């Protein structure tokens, strides 16, 4: 089984920039539901193993704030794949989304974000996963 859900541990008061935007998430973990199957953890990126169609989706709670998705490919840049933005009006701004994206043996994807107004890193209210789809 090829799979992976990865959570956001908490130890909440928590833009862009030329090759990505926002701040890159790198406190995940791999006793918060997280697991790691047929894939691993590094720096705080997804490092796939095998080739195929990956459903990759993120929670990000924060407690212009948008998401984003990105993928390291066998290309000097990150390849953003998806991106979820919000505006706030305290807030409650949880922020889901996820597609299914081709990946190669060694593609790496990492969470970013805009810390536009604090992200709460509750291992259910923040999490980072993906899994092959055929």
């Amino acid at each position: 089984r090829v799979a992976a859900h990865i959570t956001g541990t908490r130890g909440n008061t928590l833009s862009k920039n030329e090759k990505a935007l926002g701040r890159k998430i790198n406190s995940w973990e791999s006793s918060g539901h997280s697991f790691l199957s047929n894939l691993h953890l590094r720096n705080g990126e997804l490092v796939i193993h095998e080739k195929g169609f990956y459903y990759i989706y993120s929670q990000t709670y924060f407690r212009q704030m948008v998401q984003y998705i990105y993928k390291y490919t066998s290309y000097p840049d990150p390849i953003l794949l998806m991106k979820s933005a919000r505006n706030s009006c305290y807030g409650l701004y949880s922020i889901y989304q996820g597609g299914i994206f081709e990946l190669k043996e060694n593609d790496r994807i990492f969470v970013s974000v805009t810390n536009e107004h604090l992200i709460d890193m509750d291992h259910e209210a923040s999490f980072f996963g993906a899994f092959l789809v055929g």
